[PDB]
């Protein structure tokens, strides 16, 4: 077993600790000596450029701009069906020439949202000072790409563009947001080694929802238990385990749409 010390960088989000919390554990039985990094999945989509970790979440958008480097692994990547980002705002507006709060550049959410408005002013702002700059009046609106879309309501802001909409009206297909993606110059051992332990931790987690999601709460941001088990189960499920045709070719259709506008 060579080349078995690797490094798997995530987010600090509970869907994700939920996901490699048996893994984080010990739970899952692995010859590989895994070291966990933990940061913003900006953070990552930018450090991919420089091909940083073995085993990186990283955004379906930034994949695009680093498929040479990395591919697509089955499982870890996070989609939306029925439902994923949203832009808030204080009242309904159009959001044309609007300046919107943006997590990061490199985002699915924002690869959409410049999909589906052509002409806006993206204020590069990291997450967690979206919400505020929204009631505050800082801008006009605010892209939410984790838990701020199922808790929006609380501060009494409504979705004024639903990115799921968006999506639903250009392709019958789930939509791809995040994905787990493993550096390209790894070994078919290796390869296979963490593809095995990520599901083995993936499955665990659905089996035993509560435990899971106890560590979890770490990245809550506030959610109740319910809230953070319903958020968590909204992006690690079945696709999550393993990726399914369909979500290839949404993926495929998603990059395609991008090329066609220049966005990438």
């Amino acid at each position: 077993h060579h080349s078995h010390k690797i490094r798997v960088a995530h987010t600090p989000d509970a869907d994700d600790a939920f996901m490699f919390y048996a893994m984080t554990h010990g739970k899952v039985d692995t010859w590989l000596e895994i070291e966990h990094v933990i940061e913003d999945i900006e953070t990552l989509n930018r450090k991919a450029f420089n091909a940083e970790y073995e085993v990186t979440a990283i955004s379906a958008h930034a994949y695009a701009l680093l498929d040479d480097k990395y591919r697509i692994l089955s499982a870890g990547a996070s989609v939306g069906d029925g439902y994923g980002p949203v832009v808030v705002a204080k009242s309904e507006i159009s959001l044309d020439g609007k300046r919107i709060a943006v997590p990061g550049r490199y985002t699915t959410a924002n690869l959409l949202l410049k999909l589906a408005v052509e002409d806006f002013e993206p204020v590069e702002m990291p997450f967690d000072r979206i919400i505020q700059a929204v009631l505050d009046e800082e801008v006009d609106a605010g892209l939410l790409i984790h838990e701020g879309q199922i808790t929006y309501a609380d501060y009494g802001l409504k979705c004024v563009l639903d990115l799921w909409d968006w999506w639903s009206e250009q392709v019958k297909l789930p939509l791809p947001l995040g994905l787990n993606a493993i550096r390209r110059d790894l070994s078919v051992e290796v390869q296979e080694e963490f593809l095995r332990a990520m599901r083995e931790s993936i499955a665990f987690a659905i089996e035993n929802p509560d435990e899971a999601i106890e560590y979890a709460m770490k990245y809550s941001r506030g959610l109740d238990r319910e809230r953070a088990k319903r958020f968590a189960m909204m992006y690690v499920n079945d696709y999550t385990y393993n990726m399914p045709e369909s979500v290839d070719a949404a993926l495929k259709k998603l990059y395609e749409m991008a090329e066609a506008k220049g966005l990438i």
